[PDB]
């Protein structure tokens, strides 16, 4: 198995996949994120991040409450298991996590903080 | 003897749990929905379906379409993995799914199809 994925986040508010699937026997996972397109961070930045299933609410609310600054993410977030920066159009960022991170049978989401991305930014990883 | 779980949808458009992990041991898995609360079915009617996470916005959509009388669901949907009927309050339904039906590191949600609740009325279901 591949122990990295690439995923894009564009001009539509949309990442281009919404499935991630980690295999067991990857020590590290690396999320290469990338933004195609001509808007700009402020516009339509957009990040990856991380978390169990249930925590995604209070980074996605506190991320907003942060601001464009934090890249839209409260720092330090202890609920965050891996993010990247928040990149405008033509940029790129890539985030490695140890998959220890990751329980079994245990539901994560990724998603975009900008505030209004997670109703269609938004993804589920799982381990396999 | 640990291949079922109980659920409860409420008046609040709650469900009492957002996620649920299968046994892989378990040949079937078996779903006890109720819905405690005084409203009836034409008003704050509960189901349970399971879909892919990438289906689920279709069975909604589709679901919505086919009304009441059809517990808001398309007939002979092949994207639900299970279904309970649409129970309003002090009723309740079992469903039980072959576990065959479920692959491992893939994404599952179960959800409420009557219009609006799947807002709120939403989880993950997992593998361990
Ligand atoms: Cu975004
Ligand atoms: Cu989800
Ligand atoms: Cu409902
Ligand atoms: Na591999």
């Amino acid at each position: 198995a591949e122990c990295s994925v690439d995923i894009q986040g564009n001009d539509q508010m949309q990442y281009n996949t919404n499935a991630i699937t980690v295999d067991k026997s990857c020590k590290q996972f690396t999320v290469n994120l990338s933004h195609p397109g001509n808007l700009p961070k402020n516009v339509m930045g957009h990040n990856f991040v991380l978390s169990t299933a249930a925590d995604m609410q209070g980074v996605v609310t506190d991320g907003m409450a942060s601001g464009l600054d934090k890249d839209f993410l409260k720092p330090d977030d202890s609920r965050v298991i891996a993010q990247t920066k928040l990149i405008g159009s033509g940029e790129k960022d890539s985030v490695t996590f140890d998959v220890s991170k990751l329980k079994e049978g245990e539901q994560f989401m990724f998603f975009c903080t900008f505030p209004g991305h997670s109703a269609l930014m938004k993804g589920h990883l799982t381990l396999k």
